[PDB]
RNA sequence: UUUAGUU
RNA sequence: UUUAGUU
RNA sequence: UUUAGUU
RNA sequence: UUUAGUU
RNA sequence: UUUAGUU
RNA sequence: UUUAGUU
């Protein structure tokens, strides 16, 4: 079962809508990385997600393993945001993002092992200022 | 362009995360509405949060025009909390979801009317209790 | 290329949507068909489409391959009605259709063979009277 | 409930699909705007569609609303003209459409306000001339 | 890199197409399970490859870490199978599978740790006998 | 119903995985074609497919018909590769593929005509060797 | 879990 | 068309 | 509409 | 990787 | 197969 | 925005 207090998903979330938070989350354990990515190519996006989290640490360089777990739920949080298509430049369509990706264990099983989270947050429209609203994307998975 | 302080998905979210809060998002405009549904057909959680939504007044429940807002926005959010298949039970899963609809005008300019937004948070997993991890969706559209 | 006085798609659609236009159409050597359907499960619209197909003549009862390619076109046009979730019931919607199968030769080369298209024009909506828009769909395929 | 002498579908394809109309439908109280667009970049459609709703005045130049009505109708019609993937070039395939968009009130009730029809008609085959067949598209929103 | 003598998705798939190859898997390592399924519900078809699955030890009966990592190997597999909708009888189709399960790693480092394929080939089609095809899937995922 | 000696699906499968074979097949009365090709571009994949398949004879260069069929097979297939979204290197992942498509009759019914069938087999990850793990793709279609 | 099926 | 690739 | 669940 | 953008 | 429908 | 196109 879920930790009630080790909710990786809410977690992650209320970083990204909270503008220190990061000291507390990591003094408990987990691995995190804070970023934002703005582009029409959504392969943009997840070179940003992958390149922060490898080098600040919360997955492993090396190995395809981590990296491969990191993909797909960066393809998942992809969903909630393209909601339908994942295209954006193609569909006449741009992101402003904010990105939180969290590591660790969720469960009260310490055998659960470690699960990762790719959360987003921003704004999405034409690519013309104002002409936008907001979106968000959450995508969980075992490392 | 959006208003800082009235970014509607944000504070949908937000609310759905945590007193009523509801009573200052009122006080301030909004047409606020909190809900819970668990279930493993789909639309089962679309009609709670379209009953719930006018039952509390956030949308009319005369005419289609506002209904059709409110199914597009739900919509939207459900891409978020299913990932790719709009599916639940005939895919050997359920979701138990807590959710909000905050309806006003996010946008600098008054011109731009009402907006609806549709926040769904819980878990998705195997129909056994623990295997399971969270889910989060979030749709916004013009009413 | 295609015949401009046999173009099976704007011919099918034009009849759908208005005195025999059929005797014309199969005059001119179309195997027609016309029918209407209205159903919450997607399996009874492509059943009904089947059953007046094969009845009518429009393609084999026996065997295969014709099924095979009116399955297909059926499924295609399915998506201009669905457009995202080729779903009904389970995403608390319903459909009213009325329907047109056309099958022939729409280009100049005669070695092209016969080819199929499946119109659909009706309504899509919540489960409720009213509560309801137009929803088109066309699927045309090799035969 | 659907007025029968103003559906906006029905309508803005039928209009299409014969190569006038225009003032009739204007006198009707209709804003319409007809246009012709090719292409294997999607985002060109959506271009085209917009920039001729705008100048021809089917939709407000200014603000987001109205623009967030039509992207998403134009987003449906999509789907019926690429069922399955909205992917053009990078699919090697490409259109020939040819557009209208109809905006006004299809219900009895005028309280249901404005609603706004994109209808899509061409052609979609490999970037070779000929290799082709008819594509229909139709998406409807409330504004 | 991929170690060319443990290319577990062939493998799994070669075997599927044929003795107790097993044996020789098994000697080799791999935790491996083989079985049939026949149905119009996706669901079933998913909890066939889990009961067997854990029956057979392949992945843990307990905890939900390899659980899940499975489910989303069995999706996968089924986005083959599908092609589009993950759907079967609402779609009007039926699927007869046999399909296999096979886990180890696939790499040559032994820090890539286990992996898993699920493998799926069999016959899809209307609900009659005969009017039908072949359908294939291989989804691969770490665990 | 399927000659259990004929299966289309099964054959191509064990010729791509089986690094002859081919004029077995031939003398058999198949249409073979064999080929690699590598891209983060599908319509690549498609086009070395298409040009394969005509140099080869597996089908008609002239005329759209079979064109039309093999497009259709080879998106069936470009489903079990890509699984969700039919996209490569805009969602910064690339593919190394081995093909082969056969045509002949696999029903015991003379009258059900020639199939076809693409078959993909490979790799698919991210664009750095070794960031991968396998991949299979099976279309089926009448010609 | 130990291959489905009629409009 | 005659297997791709670095954020 | 006032959180779901076993193959 | 250190928020995008005009048809 | 001979147009659906309430949370 | 004033119908696309060769592997
Ligand atoms: N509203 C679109 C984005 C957009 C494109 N153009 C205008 N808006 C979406 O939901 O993704
Ligand atoms: N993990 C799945 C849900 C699930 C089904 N079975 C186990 N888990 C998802 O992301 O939706
Ligand atoms: N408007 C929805 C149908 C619907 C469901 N509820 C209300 N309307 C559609 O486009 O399919
Ligand atoms: N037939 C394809 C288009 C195409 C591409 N190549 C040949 N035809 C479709 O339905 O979109
Ligand atoms: N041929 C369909 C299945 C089917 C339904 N009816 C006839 N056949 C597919 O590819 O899934
Ligand atoms: N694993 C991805 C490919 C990938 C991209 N980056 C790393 N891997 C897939 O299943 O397609
Ligand atoms: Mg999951
Ligand atoms: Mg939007
Ligand atoms: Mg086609
Ligand atoms: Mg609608
Ligand atoms: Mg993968
Ligand atoms: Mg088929």
């Amino acid at each position: 079962t879920l930790h009630k207090e080790r909710r990786i998903g809410r977690l992650s979330v209320l970083l990204l809508l909270n503008e220190t938070q990061v000291e507390e989350l990591e003094r408990d354990g987990w691995k995190v990385c804070l970023g934002k990515v703005g582009s029409m190519d959504a392969h943009k996006v997840i070179a940003a997600i992958e390149t922060a989290s490898k080098k600040s640490g919360v997955i492993q360089s090396e190995g395809y393993r981590e990296s491969h777990a990191l993909y797909h739920a960066t393809m998942e949080a992809l969903h909630g945001v393209t909601r339908g298509e994942m295209l954006l430049g193609s569909l006449l369509r741009t992101v402003g993002l904010r990105f939180a990706v969290l590591r660790g264990n969720p469960y009260e099983s310490e055998a659960e092992g470690d699960w990762i989270a790719v959360s987003l947050y921003g704004t999405i429209g034409a690519p013309i200022k104002g002409l936008e609203h907001e979106t968000f994307g959450v995508g969980i998975n075992h490392i």
